[PDB]
Parts: structure tokens; sequence; C-alpha cells
């Protein structure tokens, strides 16, 4: 009865690209980069370890070390969409996010990021899976433009959010786009409504 | 295609209740305790705040100190069972766990747990989530009776865990247990199978 809206973080609620190009070049000033406008593809690391040996390697450092994720950005507009979004009538919210292979850090600075930019009530509507297609719900709103795992029919419609890496990507009608938060989400939310 | 299962982790898979008797009883020997035989309702902490005041805030203290959840051992049975379950053709099997509210060690322990005693490539199908009824299956294996969230029609059979609080509670037919991990499982995930 409730629309359930599913909300990706990384790439869409947190500057993943953005942080990650920043770190990676203030640890790394000698190896080459990736400028954002030039990001393709989902992942980051393979395309670092084409453009020169080992940097899939030191890129993933980025990202395993302590204080990445938990200093992320928020991208513009997404914090206060998200509040609006989970303060409308007959919605539900969730934050559906994927960890990296390294578990020291991420799980625990992704709550403690959201209950800095949602508050501790906000913790309840976190979803940590690999796995998005066993996440039921009417939307699914994320950046990475392949999400397959063990349902082969999910219950969701997937919501490409733009990000560096997949804004030149045409996608098979009918799937759709969400620009950024800026963008109209709830034009797409009431598409689904009753 | 492939037979889903939901397996949860706390009073499931990790023992939960004797972890945490151990541990208050051995932090705070002076205080009165439950055993387990008069463990009654999910709510360990409820009952420890009925049984005397201040016991709830003590209780909640052992579940959020440090390696409270690494520290937890095995329920008989429940790690064969998962390996021989996850093997099985046709069947995918995901650790379905609720976080407590305070994630400084739970999130990332309950991780290092999973890696311990089934593996690195088990770690892809941990569930972190406080809401169950947003994950679709065909079964879920879970000693909390009371089973609810967003979703009013979870995709999933509930079958309700032998625990101690639990083993006396009249279930509302067609509801069914499963009794332990030495109970026949198979015989509940093919019930489920075409
Ligand atoms: O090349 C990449 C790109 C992203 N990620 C990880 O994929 C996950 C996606 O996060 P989210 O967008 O699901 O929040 C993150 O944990 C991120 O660190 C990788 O492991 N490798
Ligand atoms: O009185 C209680 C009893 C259990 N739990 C928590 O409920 C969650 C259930 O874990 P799981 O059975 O979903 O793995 C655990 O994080 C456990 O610490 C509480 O917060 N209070
Ligand atoms: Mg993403
Ligand atoms: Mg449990």
């Amino acid at each position: 009865r409730a629309l359930r809206v599913l909300v990706n973080m990384d790439g869409v609620l947190a500057d993943f690209e953005g942080g990650f190009l920043r770190k990676f070049r203030a640890r790394f000033p000698d190896q080459p980069f990736i400028a954002l406008e030039d990001r393709r593809g989902f992942w980051v690391s393979e395309q670092y370890g084409r453009l020169r040996p080992g940097l899939s390697e030191k890129a993933i450092s980025i990202w395993e070390s302590k204080n990445f994720f938990f200093e992320l950005e928020p991208l513009p507009g997404a914090v206060e969409a998200v509040k609006e979004m989970a303060s409308l009538q007959n919605t539900d919210v969730f934050i559906c996010t994927s960890p990296i292979k390294m578990f020291k850090y991420c799980p625990y600075e992704k709550y403690a990021w959201v209950e800095k930019y949602f508050g501790p009530d906000f913790l309840e509507q976190i979803v940590l899976t690999r796995d998005k297609t066993v996440v039921s719900a009417d939307l699914l709103i994320d950046d990475r433009p392949d999400i397959t795992g063990a349902e082969p029919t999910p219950s969701w419609e997937h919501v490409l959010f733009t990000a560096c890496h997949n804004q030149h990507l045409q996608l098979q009608p009918p799937r759709r786009r969400l620009h950024s938060w800026a963008d109209d989400w709830k034009a797409i939310l009431d598409s689904k409504r009753p």
C-alpha cells in the first residue's frame, strides 16, 4: 500500500567518485588519474587497471582506508530530497548499499554517515546487501547500470541515477533515468503510485 | 527458479542467548539473572527489566560491548547445516540479520563471524536489515515469533526456529517450526520446491 523506494548510497547519496579522486590524487600525486569527465563503467578499479599496471590495487587501497566512507560528501540535493521523500504520505524509503569486500570500516562508517546526515531514527532504514535483487520495492534509484543477482525478476523498477561513469550510456527502452536530485524525482515516484 | 532461503543469525546460527547469559553473569556476578529455561519473549532486555530496576540497561551493555558478537558460539549443527544447504542444487542461502542500535562493533563483528565460520566467499550472502519483510525469499528461518515491517505481505514463509524464549509458544496454524538444526530442515525446504 505504501510506495517503497530503495535509494542507493554510493554515487547517489554519497559522492564516492569525487571523494575517491581527491584522495587518490593526494595519496598518489605521481600516478596518472582519471578525471571524472573521462570515467566510464561502474568499476573504478577496472578503468584504473587499464590506465596503468598496479593502479587497480592502488585505487582499491583508497576505499579500503579508514575514514574513506565516513568522509564522503553528500551529492547536491541528496539529503534534502531523501528527507522530503521519506516524509511523504504513503512512501517508505530504504537506503540500499553494497559494502566492499574488506569489512573493517565500511559497514560501520556507512551507518555513521547515515546517522550524521539523516539522524539516529533513519538507521532503521538501512539495508546492507551485495544482492539488490532480493530486496523488494517499487523503485530502486541506483547509479549502477547492471543490477543482477539471485532474483531473475526483481519487483522494483530500476531508475538509473546519473553519474560520471554512466552519463553517456544509451539504455534499453523503457529504462528511465533520474538525472540528479534537482531532477523531478516526485514525478518518478508518482508514476508508480495507484 | 532456485529456492531462496533466508537464515537468521542470532538465535539460529549464533548462540546469542548462551553468550549473553555467560557474559552477563561474569560482568555482574551480584545481579539476579534469567536461566535459559526461564527465558520468555524475544526481548532479553525487557525480561531483565521486569526482573529488577536498571537490569535492562545492564543487559544492553553486554551486547553493546566489543567482541560480544564476534565471540558467540555457533549453535549445534548450524554451520554444517547451512554449508550443506547452500551447496544444494537450485538453492540460494542468505544470512539475514538485524544489527543492534549501537553500530560501532556489531556490523563489523557479524561479517567477521561469517568469514570465520563460512569463509570469505560467504560474505556475499549477508543481508543486514532491521526490516526482514522487504527481503524476498521462499523461506525465512528465524527465532523471533513476530516478524513485521514495511511489507504487509512478505513473500517468504516464516519457519520459527526454536529457542529458549519461544519453546513454549503456541503458534497459529499453519505456522511451522524448525526445532533445531538436527531437525529435518531438508524436508521443510523440499516442501517449498516445485
Ligand atoms: O571498482 C569498484 C567500484 C565500486 N566498488 C564498491 O561497490 C560498492 C557500491 O556501493 P553502493 O553504490 O552500493 O553504496 C561500494 O562499496 C564501492 O566501494 C568496488 O568495490 N569497486
Ligand atoms: O532484547 C533484545 C534482544 C535482541 N536484540 C537484538 O536484536 C537483534 C537480532 O539479531 P538477529 O537474530 O536478527 O541476528 C540483535 O542485533 C540483538 O542484539 C535487542 O536489541 N534487544
Ligand atoms: Mg552506487
Ligand atoms: Mg534471531
